[PDB]
């Protein structure tokens, strides 16, 4: 029953998920002047050459592109991380307008959308166990701005008509998530949470500095999705973003000078 509407949106979530007002909640505003360069941070290692995409699902909140995470096929290592994080799914958050949609902000700047590549720590064996651990997840966050098309996104945009409503899924094999990356892997990193209920404080956030460009037509097709199930009143899936949460006792570190 949590959602992004007038009556079940982020300001309501604390009533069922009290951790909503916790000490390490996500997203946050990235104040670029206060983030400290950490020369001890390693380059990120994104190893997606063997990625196996399986399926795309409208879950009533976003759409997830799901991967085979039963082996080390698509992993994130290095940067702030200790050990190996396996890609399980990616999804986006986006706006009703180009002026909003991202969850993270940069000097209070909102982007049109934000991609989340979600990875779990293989020392915890499965995703359900990982989300119970302070270092269980690594989420790679990538900002989207509207401009030139992202060629590697179009296979996602073209299948959305087949999963318009909540609970619909479609086969989505041989998708290469490398086509969603910017040129540079420069990043900010801080400890945080899932940005949807249950808002567990289990995430190392790695947010890329360089946004990707998508076309107006690409993001317009995201905004044709539905939050509702088939045969229910149409509610456009837009503005599925949580706003910036208090930083509290946390330091955002930069991989770059
Ligand atoms: N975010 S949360 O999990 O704390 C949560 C929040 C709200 C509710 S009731 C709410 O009422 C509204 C007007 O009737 C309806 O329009 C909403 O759909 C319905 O969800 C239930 C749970
Ligand atoms: N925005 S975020 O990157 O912080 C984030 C938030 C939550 C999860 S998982 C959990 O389970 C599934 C997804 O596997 C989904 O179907 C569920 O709805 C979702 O709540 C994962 C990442
Ligand atoms: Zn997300």
């Amino acid at each position: 029953h949590w959602g992004y509407g007038k009556h079940n949106g982020p300001e309501h979530w604390h009533k069922d998920f009290p951790i909503a007002k916790g000490e390490r909640q996500s997203p946050v505003d990235i104040d670029t002047h206060t983030a400290k360069y950490d020369p001890s941070l390693k380059p990120l290692s994104v190893s997606y050459d063997q990625a196996t995409s399986l399926r795309i699902l409208n879950n009533g909140h976003a759409f997830n592109v799901e991967f085979d995470d039963s082996q080390d096929k698509a992993v994130l290592k290095g940067g702030p991380l200790d050990g190996t994080y396996r890609l399980i799914q990616f999804h986006f958050h986006w706006g009703s307008l180009d002026g909003q949609g991202s969850e993270h902000t940069v000097d209070k700047k909102k982007y049109a959308a934000e991609l989340h590549l979600v990875h779990w720590n293989t020392k915890y064996g499965d995703f359900g166990k990982a989300v119970q651990q302070p270092d269980g997840l690594a989420v790679l966050g990538i900002f989207l701005k509207v401009g030139s098309a992202k060629p590697g996104l179009q296979k996602v945009v073209d299948v959305l008509d087949s999963i318009k409503t909540k609970g619909k899924s479609a086969d989505f094999t041989n998708f290469d998530p490398r086509g969603l990356l910017p040129e540079s892997l420069d990043y900010w990193t801080y400890p945080g949470s899932l940005t949807t209920p249950p808002l567990l404080e289990c995430v190392t956030w790695i947010v890329l500095k360089e946004p990707i460009s998508v076309s107006s037509e690409q993001v317009l097709k995201f905004r044709k999705l539905n939050f509702n199930g088939e045969g229910e009143p149409e509610e456009l899936m837009v503005d599925n973003w949580r706003p910036a949460q208090p930083l509290k006792n946390r330091q955002i570190k930069a991989s770059f000078k």
